[PDB]
């Protein structure tokens, strides 16, 4: 079926939970043996969210190459994304090592450091120009260059320096700051505006390594971001945009990381975002 009318048909019939459970039943199951080794227990935020072995990102280290991160490679759309958990106190250096080694231009953050009174990820970037951060375990230096605070999101320019080679690179930090503590946003308008700002920066384009996107577990809000982007790109590329099937795209992405889209409300929000976004594109 088309999307917008399939949408009203699920609303009128109140069957979002049944649609979402079908997706969960059909999703791929692949091994995640490296994630479950005992030496990696303090590298995982949640025991039930792990990268598949076949698609995990490997650090270029011979001691321990493990990070909770996955490469989602979308062949028809010609887009790649790295989805990862919010960094932990003992993985902030690994996180920036990955950003360096994979040649990423942008980092997309969809959570606040504290939500619901609890810490959802480490404070992994510097907050003042004159107070830079040094990650001694991976030999990297990170400096805040500039910061632009808007009503729904903040963009930061960062400098990452490989202290071994003295090479430097500019990284863009795109921070969506207004996702509610419970539920999903009422309108997709500000999320779509944010997606378009990431696009316009070049961070999603083939001349850079894959964008790094995270929330707390790296599957819910993060899944919503890459699902909406890929679906909109396919609607631009194909002769028949109504052929784009958001459930099929989501199942393809779930071949590369488990659990993408965590609730039936997030599924409905993803439909809403693609539907509204397809009208603005033209
Ligand atoms: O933010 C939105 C909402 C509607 C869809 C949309 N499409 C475009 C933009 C922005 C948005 C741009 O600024 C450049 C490319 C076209």
């Amino acid at each position: 079926m088309e999307m917008e009318k399939e949408f009203e048909q699920i609303d009128k019939s109140g069957s979002w939970a049944a649609i979402y459970q079908d997706i969960r039943h059909e999703a791929s199951d692949f091994p995640s043996r490296v994630a479950k080794l005992p030496k990696n227990k303090n590298r995982n935020r949640y025991r039930d969210v792990s990268p598949f072995d076949h698609s995990r990102i490997k650090l270029h280290q011979e001691d321990n190459d493990y990070i909770n991160a996955s490469l989602i490679k979308m062949e028809e759309a010609q887009r790649s994304y790295i989805l990862t958990q919010g960094p932990l106190p003992n993985t902030v250096g690994h996180f920036w090592e990955m950003v360096w080694e994979q040649k990423s231009r942008g980092v997309v953050m969809l959570n606040r450091v504290m939500e619901k009174g609890s810490l959802k990820c480490a404070q992994y970037w510097p907050q003042k120009e004159e107070k830079e951060m040094i990650f001694e375990d991976t030999n990297l230096k990170l400096t805040l260059i500039s910061e632009d605070i808007k009503s729904y999101y903040t963009v930061r320019q960062l400098e990452l320096e490989n202290l071994t080679t003295q090479e430097t690179r500019e990284i863009l930090h795109f921070h969506y700051t207004t996702w509610p503590d419970f539920g999903v946003p009422e309108s997709p308008a500000s999320f779509l505006n944010f997606l378009f700002k990431v696009r316009e920066s070049g961070s999603l384009s083939p001349e850079h390594g894959p964008v790094v996107v995270h929330c707390s577990a790296g599957i819910g809000r993060s899944g919503t971001f890459c699902l909406a982007d890929t679906c909109l790109l396919l609607m631009d590329k194909r002769k028949d945009p109504s052929s784009v099937d958001i459930k099929k795209v989501l199942l393809e992405m779930r071949k590369f990381r488990m659990g993408l889209i965590q609730t039936a409300d997030q599924l409905r929000f993803s439909y809403l975002a693609v539907i509204e976004g397809a009208k603005f594109i033209m």
